[PDB]
């Protein structure tokens, strides 16, 4: 009941060779991240993009190692202005976006950012967490519903790759305990349903599931007690989802299992554009 990542495959099936390496990692406090080697790992991976959510810092407290990415110069920022210590969201990348955006329209948490490229749109999501004792799965459907719109008034521009922190194992392969978590967040019946909807409105497909549709113990995050990631007691929480258009332009969909600094795991993403 361990996993091991399979290699990357960075060619499409069609036979083009990947040109694009998008890296999403929720660091559950970006400084604490840094001080762990989180950045080291990340320039090792040397990702074009790179998502970030629970960052948990201030853009005046951004460390300054992050300028000492020359390969992810362009870096873009999120944070609520109400909360402080919790949420916030960044976006790294090597090329300049053609336009950025913060939020989804009805602001201000904090959450996303938009980033449009020549080929497609880019969000990445911090999704609220719906609380111990599910005292927050009220506002979190409301989000879910608002997220879903304001996705869909999106895709029907270009096609549209969804990365980040969704908090929720859509079904019982992902994660190690379904039917002890059928009332926690991430495995509530009402966030299933709204990640199912997710899919079906805007659409968009499950990368990591399209390639690997029978694998199980793929996880993506485990609570720093009891020793779960060393027993892989997990949940796949962090996703890429891509609209049909750029299935025949995946070359792989990674778990960065083994990278440490967080209690979630790196996700990369490669595409053949």
């Amino acid at each position: 009941a361990l996993y091991e990542d399979p290699p990357d495959q960075k060619t499409s099936p069609s036979g083009k060779p990947a040109t694009l390496k998008i890296c999403s990692w929720n660091v559950d406090g970006l400084r604490a991240w840094i001080k762990k080697k989180g950045l080291d790992w990340v320039k090792e991976e040397a990702p074009d993009i790179l998502c970030l959510q629970e960052t948990k810092c201030s853009e005046n407290k951004l460390p300054a190692e992050l300028q000492e990415l020359p390969g992810l110069s362009h870096q873009y920022w999120s944070a609520p202005s109400d909360k402080e210590g919790y949420s916030g969201v960044g976006l790294l990348s090597r090329q300049a976006p053609l336009k950025v955006s913060y939020g989804i329209g009805d602001e201000q948490e904090g959450r996303v950012i938009v980033a449009e490229f020549d080929s497609f749109v880019l969000v990445t999501a911090y999704v609220p967490n719906a609380g111990r004792g599910l005292v927050r799965l009220e506002y979190r459907q409301r989000w879910d519903e608002a997220f879903r719109k304001f996705l869909k008034g999106l895709a029907s521009r270009k096609p549209l790759v969804l990365c980040g922190d969704l908090n929720v194992a859509h079904e019982e392969i992902d994660l190690r305990n379904p039917k002890g978590n059928k009332k926690n967040a991430g495995f509530t019946p009402q966030e299933r349903q709204g990640f199912g909807e997710l899919l079906q409105a805007v659409p968009l497909a499950d990368s990591f599931r399209h390639l690997y549709p029978n694998t199980p113990y793929a996880y993506t995050f485990w609570t720093y007690m009891m020793n779960a990631r060393s027993k892989n007691v997990g949940w796949r929480l962090d996703y890429f989802l891509l609209s049909h258009s750029l299935l025949p332009a995946l070359c792989d969909s990674k778990i960065r299992s083994k990278a440490l600094g967080s209690d979630h795991c790196p996700i990369t993403l490669y595409l053949a554009l």
